[PDB]
């Protein structure tokens, strides 16, 4: 036949998906590949707080519902993203009296998780809670609720949907270091205390030629703690413009990343943060960098695609 990345991954008990956003759905060529090549989908924005609860106590899931429906139409699983995060938070949240924030956070989590109960395989419950040195990011939740907010978020999520996998998500935690160590200690602490948590999501926003050599050992140590691991927002940015050499290095990196996951039985899957450079978020956030995805702006498969398919075997 000629298997797709999704089919190759599923053949080995894993999923290979892509994130997507509502503004992209009109792109026929884009949605065609999206629906056939991948086995999993992650809504890029519309499940975030700024969209789901734009005003206190008033919820809105219509936009996110469209992505979920699309995924279901193609027989693709869906990862919820994300419940608690310091970015893309409506302004009213900062005005909530400190003593009421915990209740508000739980409520937000309860409504959204309950609404999508039974339709998602995972939920990125808390996103980017740590600084590069391992200390806690001083978000409104950390400052007004305290260290326990993460644990409380996971408890609230579990209470609203007992079957969905609860994930802690963050970037720059692919290699063994200060940041991943902090996440490691938190997960270890959670397991010992009985705090529900089913997996760690490594966003994996990597830089070409700079993939952490300890990636595999890092994925395994988390797996050994009793949690699944998933590469949730994979992309490997390079300094523009691209060249044959840069594309080749990128391909080697994608291959290495994929095989590292296939080596650890509890690494359940990989999701690229969208699949074509045409819509990559990279250029707008990392000046001078881009071309971080397997498909270029004209939907041509890059050498990176070859490496991924080869790794998936
Ligand atoms: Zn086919
Ligand atoms: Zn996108
Ligand atoms: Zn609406
Ligand atoms: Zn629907
Ligand atoms: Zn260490
Ligand atoms: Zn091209
Ligand atoms: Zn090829």
């Amino acid at each position: 036949d000629t298997a797709t990345l999704g089919e190759l991954a599923e053949a080995k008990g894993r999923y290979f998906g892509s994130a997507t956003d509502n503004p992209e759905l009109p792109d026929t060529q884009y949605t065609q590949i999206l629906g056939s090549e991948f086995s999993q989908i992650t809504p890029e924005n519309t499940m975030k707080w700024q969209y789901t609860e734009p005003s206190r106590g008033r919820f809105d899931y219509t936009a996110a519902e469209e992505i979920v429906d699309l995924a279901e139409s193609n027989g693709q699983s869906v990862r919820g993203h994300t419940l608690v995060w310091h970015n893309q938070l409506p302004s009213w949240v900062d005005d909530v009296p400190a003593g009421e924030l915990l209740g508000v956070m739980r409520d937000h989590i309860t409504h959204e998780v309950d609404h999508f109960k039974g339709r998602l395989i995972h939920w990125d419950v808390v996103n980017e809670a740590f600084e590069e040195d391992g200390s806690r990011r001083q978000s409104v939740f950390q400052q007004k609720i305290g260290d326990s907010y993460i644990a409380e978020a996971f408890k609230a999520a579990r209470a609203a949907d007992p079957d969905v996998k609860l994930y802690y998500n963050d970037y720059n935690i692919e290699g063994i270091g200060p940041k991943s160590d902090a996440v490691y200690e938190m997960v270890k602490s959670f397991k010992a205390q009985g705090i529900p948590i089913d997996g760690v999501g490594m966003q994996a926003h990597l830089i070409a030629g700079q993939v952490p050599a300890s990636l595999q050992e890092n994925i395994r140590r988390f797996a050994d703690l009793g949690v699944d691991v998933a590469l949730t927002e994979l992309d490997i940015r390079m300094t523009l413009p691209r060249t044959a050499a840069k594309d080749a290095q990128q391909a080697t990196d994608y291959g290495a990343v994929v095989e590292a996951c296939l080596v650890v039985s509890r690494c359940v899957g990989i999701t690229v943060w969208d699949y074509t450079d045409k819509y990559s978020w990279v250029p707008s956030v990392f000046p001078g960098q881009g071309a971080a995805l397997p498909w270029d702006e004209d939907f041509a498969k890059k050498p990176a695609y070859h490496a991924i398919a080869a790794a998936l075997n």
